């Protein structure tokens, strides 16, 4: 198993209400967990616990190895688009091209005379929200890691572009990788190995899409 939570309860503040309550799941190496639920349900907090920023008050957690985290808030640092995507990681042409293709950024980049050397975050180019999200996703996917934590990475994308990048990036390019994707979209839950739906800190549902089907 790559990630386990067993009976996990946690608090951001002593004597507050728990942000996560008796949470249980298991991800095997290479699987995809979809994490869903309304705003404030505790999804990002769950990722924060995996990254060691929040410790459990009850329960046990297992995870090992390097993490790559894609925030739900996309961000750019001053530098070229290539520098923003590799972001201090060693460069490989094939790997870089595979990521930007999977994130549909080849189309955007091809339109600039400077191509991958277009400068971001320095007042010149103003990127759309969807561009900034795809760049932030590409950065997280380019990093080599054992566990990918993708927190609602499809911000500002139309539903078809989201579907295409979910398939090309999360399902195909990252097929061998252990992935936790915070998402509410039906196809993402359907293709996930496991689904965890949170509501106000609690496990609303945990299982497979097919199991949820059989309750209807
Ligand atoms: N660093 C933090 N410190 C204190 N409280 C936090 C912190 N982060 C989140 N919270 C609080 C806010 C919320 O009351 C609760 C759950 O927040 P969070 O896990 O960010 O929800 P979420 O990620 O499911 O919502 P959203 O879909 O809007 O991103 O925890
Ligand atoms: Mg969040």
């Amino acid at each position: 198993t790559e990630v386990v939570m067993e009976n996990v309860t946690a608090f951001w503040e002593e004597g507050g209400t728990p942000v996560l309550k008796d949470i249980n799941f298991k991800i095997e190496r290479g699987q995809l967990l979809a994490v869903a639920g309304s705003t404030g349900a505790g999804k990002t907090s769950l990722l924060m616990m995996i990254m060691g920023e929040l410790e459990p008050s009850e329960g046990k957690i297992k995870h090992s190895g390097r993490i790559s985290f894609c925030s739900q808030f996309s961000w750019i640092m001053p530098g070229t688009i290539k520098e923003n995507i590799i972001f201090g990681v060693s460069y490989d042409e094939y790997r870089y091209r595979s990521v930007i293709k999977a994130c549909q950024l080849e189309e955007d980049i091809s339109k600039f005379a400077e191509k991958d050397n277009i400068v971001l975050g320095e007042g010149g180019i103003t990127l759309s929200g969807g561009q900034r999200a795809r760049i932030s996703l590409a950065r997280a996917v380019y990093k080599d890691a054992d566990l990918y934590l993708l927190d609602s990475p499809f911000g500002y994308l139309d539903v078809l572009t989201e579907k295409e990048i979910f398939e090309s990036c999360v399902c195909k390019l990252m097929a061998n990788k252990t992935r936790i994707l915070v998402t509410s979209k039906m196809e993402h839950l359907k293709k996930a190995d496991k689904i965890l739906i949170l509501h106000e800190g609690s496990s609303y549902f945990y299982g497979t899409f097919s199991e949820l089907q059989n309750l209807q």
